[PDB]
């Protein structure tokens, strides 16, 4: 399933942050469930998988060290609401340092 990178939302339903932070319910996984929904993310249920009502990108296993927004920019760089929030010198920073942690042990 292709990413959505227009400026609509793919799952309109969950554009609100509250309607976002009611689909987790107790969440017992590593990454903050505020935070999640901060960065557009809403659960689907299974594990600690989640979908960005956006751009439709999910993202699943998350470690503690992870942040949702670098995540985010990360694998759907193409999403409208990312832009929004955060800025095309934030995306730009996020790639960057990305591509050159590879260059760096990988
Ligand atoms: Br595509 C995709 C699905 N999950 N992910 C990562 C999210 C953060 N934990 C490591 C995996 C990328
Ligand atoms: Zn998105």
């Amino acid at each position: 399933n292709f990413p959505n990178s227009t400026n609509l939302p793919r799952n309109p339903s969950m554009a609100d942050y509250e309607a976002r932070i009611f689909t987790f319910g107790t969440w017992i996984y590593s990454v903050n469930k505020e935070q999640l929904a901060r960065a557009g993310f809403y659960a689907l249920g299974e594990g600690d998988k989640v979908k960005c009502f956006h751009c439709g990108g999910g993202l699943t296993d998350w470690k503690p060290s992870e942040d949702p927004w670098e995540q985010h920019a990360k694998w759907y760089p193409g999403c409208k609401y990312l832009l929004e929030q955060k800025g095309q010198e934030y995306i730009n920073n996020i790639h960057l340092t990305h591509s050159l942690e590879e260059c760096l042990v990988r």
